[PDB]
């Protein structure tokens, strides 16, 4: 059963997932999404995302290559069918990191995952960590924080998410994440 992690920008998803993959790369495979945004230092094409142009993406979207796509804070993102098929082909549990539109779209597909919402202690803390990571422009930060307020609604929409994890203390959040996935982990014999 695949895993979908969602939550506001700055919540701690990449951080939690980096910990999950370093401990369980034998069991999990990451879905590499396509995006039009520019790489951040340390990000790697084909690893964090497939960094492409809006033009190609729109072309591939129309060609039917994507499971879902969404505009987020000025940029286009999407889960191509191939990024998920590749993981499943290697017999690994596919893990996706997407926004709320992505979650709503995936609910209408046959991926059938467990949905987890990563929530910051509060918006103030979220803003402080996001600003500190210092990877977004002020305009980008404004859009992300606006989206965060708006989307935090969802962690509560009845039946939407299977679980909500508060990323206050990181070790604690990570233990919570692994417990949620303990079955998949144990079954895979990891
Ligand atoms: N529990 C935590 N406490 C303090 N800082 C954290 C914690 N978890 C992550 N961070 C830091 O907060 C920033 C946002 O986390 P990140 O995982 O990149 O969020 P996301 O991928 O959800 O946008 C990063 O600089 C990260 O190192
Ligand atoms: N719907 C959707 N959202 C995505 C996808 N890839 C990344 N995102 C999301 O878009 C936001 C911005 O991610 P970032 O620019 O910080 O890497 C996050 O909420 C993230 O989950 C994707 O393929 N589909
Ligand atoms: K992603």
């Amino acid at each position: 059963r695949p895993v979908v992690l969602s939550g506001p920008s700055g919540a701690g998803k990449s951080t939690l997932l980096k910990k999950l993959f370093q401990e369980h790369s034998s069991i999990f495979g990451f879905s590499v999404s396509h995006t039009t945004r520019n790489p951040r230092p340390g990000e790697e094409d084909g690893k964090d995302y497939y960094f492409v142009t809006r033009e190609m993406m729109q072309r591939d979207i129309a060609a039917g290559d994507f499971i879902e796509h969404a505009e987020f804070s000025g940029n286009l993102y999407g889960t191509s069918k191939e990024a998920v098929r590749a993981v499943q082909a290697m017999n690994r549990i596919c893990v996706l990191d997407v926004d709320l539109q992505g979650v709503r779209s995936i609910k209408k597909t046959d991926l059938c995952p467990i949905y987890i919402f990563v929530q910051p202690p509060s918006l103030d803390v979220l803003e402080q960590r996001l600003r500190l990571r210092n990877t977004e422009t002020e305009e980008s930060l404004a859009k992300r924080l606006a989206a965060a307020r708006t989307d935090m609604e969802s962690s509560k929409e009845p039946g939407l998410f299977d679980l909500v994890i508060i990323n206050d203390d990181l070790d604690k959040a990570y233990a919570t994440l692994k417990q949620a996935l303990s079955e998949e982990i144990k079954k895979a014999q990891g």
